[PDB]
């Protein structure tokens, strides 16, 4: 940086602390990643200066010839990546992408069927403290109490009983592949739209490592960050039949001016995801997750669903008589970043939990492989088995430091 | 830029076109500005990598010690600038800031009183194609048909008749000072909350050149871009009594993860606005607007309200028998960027209009002064009086080129 350090010492000092933190810590929060310098440069561009309400070639303000090229690059590359008939790259966030789809197809009070939030569903899939559960009538389907896999018969029974106008599939804490064909079959049976929120798994979908929801869903929402490794923001994919409505829901429905610099960054990240090396990256993410899962089981830990099909795993800490909160706190002391997470049928509150959620996307981006996964598992074992031993925690701290160099 | 040009030639080429466009054109769109290199550097930072749901010292994820410092810098500086009891710097946009306030105090179907959209009100103040008019029952107050000043007796009569739960003041196309004391008096009479959306005038408010809504309003919403000259995004200011509710409305109510890099950029822009030279800048904005207004009147143009108290003016093109659409198009041909804008009681549709809206914030940022205002007025006169003369338009083009160098 050249201008920020002189203009704003306080902000610069805090940014520099954050940069050093990102390097020093082991980032295992499953939604986290590190974007490329190219992506950041696009976000740091003069495109922040442009008001571009509307869409490419159909803007409400003049002077948009070049931002149109950028937005179209983002839309076309997204269509290449995911095979969707239409893309909308303007959502400010995953939350706003979801908001717009709900705005498109639902009226206030309509019934919507989503994944149980305590079983892996997202806040925007019907939390009573979120606009989703306040604005619409959410009902929930669950995972099996033993296998922790979505119970598709439960999805079906809930859909037939409650007659939702919309069914939502996808999750922020579900470690197995989701069967979109089955969701669509159930949707079809009850005459419901199907929305898939692929935010967590979008990079995996792009790399052909998770089945693609696009062919099965009327609407697919996503973040551009997370496994897709782009800037923070949202995107909607859909069939051409809903394109006009989706575009209108975003603007003038729920947003104003788009963030053209972030859209530039989205185009860049989509460019990166189209490359062969991104596919290799994503395979290493899933390989690392599988390895870390097996290594954790070797250390004596129980995993929700007994492992993982994707980038993420959930540790059921009940056998160790620990809460997620305790584990998260002690791991923080040694430089490992996880989050407490409810496990299915958790006897604890969402503020305490019986679990921790772990993902490999971030550590894979920094070049960690199988050997590093074994060592991360060994460190986690050392820490969680010796929570009252400062000797053990210092050893962990040193081993964490060895990994991040 | 160092990495973007190699990684993504297509995106880089389009960005470079946009950068050159920003320099070559005369930007008169009243909401536009140019941010500092420091602001852009903050937006281009590694803070995009951080998930920070929640608030400083009350986050739902670990590792937020440094982004907390950044967000608190933004909140404290905003409180210094505007004298508010509480700031929320997380809204992704002006639209989301408004969305959150509505979410805080209103139920679906509640009556809200806002400025007539054709008289200067914003899309988010009750457009039937926007979430505001779909979700709530909007009624409108108007400006006087002659003076084009808000009719405060109309505000009062509408409030007494319709009994709104919320009254909204502020505008995207209103060239005079808004009397917040009078709005609050009317709000008090009918037991309505008062919300002021100061997006357009926020930089002027910060510089003491427009009366501050904070002392009079329960809630103040704003963009951080526009006259405030920050990155694109939103902010909510409010009394401490509503702080908890406002924070909860933003998250977990309407958004997910905040954009911490944009929040850094917000802190930077607030730092800049606190400086003496920003105050001098803002005075030049208003001085330039007054000068440009008078110079346009000298060229024979009629202005809505007969002039301006702020950064913006509206030309009533009816005396020249032109639509806003025609004027906007021809000005675009010579390198002057305006927008068509409805004038109060416009006989034309919002897609055609009888007006153009013009603001001086952007040209002032690039160092234009009174002499430049006279010349911009002279060029606009030359063009709009000779729409069928290619000779005249080429002369205009050359004079525009002389100004931008
Ligand atoms: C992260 C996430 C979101 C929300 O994205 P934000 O950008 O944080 O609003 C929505 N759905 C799922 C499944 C997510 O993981
Ligand atoms: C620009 C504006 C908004 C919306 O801000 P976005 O960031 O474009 O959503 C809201 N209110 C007023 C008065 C505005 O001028």
């Amino acid at each position: 940086m050249k201008y920020l350090p002189q203009q704003d010492p306080q902000v610069f000092a805090a940014i520099e602390q954050e940069r050093k933190r990102q390097h020093a810590k082991i980032e295992l929060i499953a939604s986290e990643n590190f974007v490329s310098r190219a992506v950041m440069e696009a976000q740091g561009s003069v495109l922040t200066n442009k008001f571009a309400e509307g869409y490419p070639g159909r803007r409400y303000y003049g002077g948009c010839e070049y931002v149109d090229i950028v937005e179209e690059l983002a839309r076309e590359r997204a269509k290449q990546l995911f095979g969707a008939e239409h893309a909308n790259v303007q959502p400010h966030s995953g939350a706003q992408a979801n908001m717009a789809v709900y705005f498109t197809v639902l009226e206030h009070g309509d019934t919507v069927l989503g994944m149980n939030l305590s079983h892996g569903g997202h806040l925007t899939h019907g939390s009573p403290v979120n606009f989703s559960g306040v604005q619409y009538n959410f009902v929930a389907y669950g995972v099996d109490p033993e296998t922790h896999v979505i119970d598709y018969d439960d999805v079906r029974e809930k859909a037939r009983l409650h007659r939702p106008k919309l069914i939502v599939a996808a999750a922020s804490a579900y470690p197995r592949i989701i069967d979109f064909a089955k969701f669509r079959e159930i949707a079809d049976e009850v005459g419901a739209y199907l929305m898939v929120d692929m935010a967590h798994i979008a990079g995996l979908v792009a790399a052909g490592l998770h089945p693609n929801p696009v062919p099965y869903a009327h609407f697919v929402t996503t973040t551009t960050h997370k496994t897709l490794r782009g800037p923070r923001g949202g995107m909607i994919l859909c069939q051409e039949q809903f394109a006009k409505q989706i575009d209108k829901a975003i603007f003038p429905g729920i947003q104003g001016g788009p963030l053209m610099h972030v859209i530039a960054a989205k185009a860049v990240a989509f460019g990166e995801a189209l490359q062969d090396d991104f596919k290799a990256y994503a395979k290493r993410v899933v390989d690392n997750a599988k390895r870390l899962a097996s290594a954790l089981q070797n250390e004596g830990f129980t995993l929700v669903s007994g492992g993982t099909d994707n980038h993420l795993l959930l540790v059921d800490l009940r056998p160790q008589q620990l809460t997620g909160k305790t584990a998260e706190k002690v791991l923080d002391e040694v430089g490992i970043t996880v989050n407490k997470n409810t496990i299915p049928y958790d006897p604890e509150s969402p503020f305490v939990t019986s679990g921790i959620r772990i993902g490999t996307a971030a550590v894979t981006t920094r070049g960690f492989g199988l050997e590093e996964m074994d060592e991360i598992a060994a460190i986690i074992g050392l820490v969680l088995k010796n929570v009252g031993s400062e000797q053990a925690l210092e050893e962990a701290r040193q081993r964490v430091a060895a990994l991040t160099d």
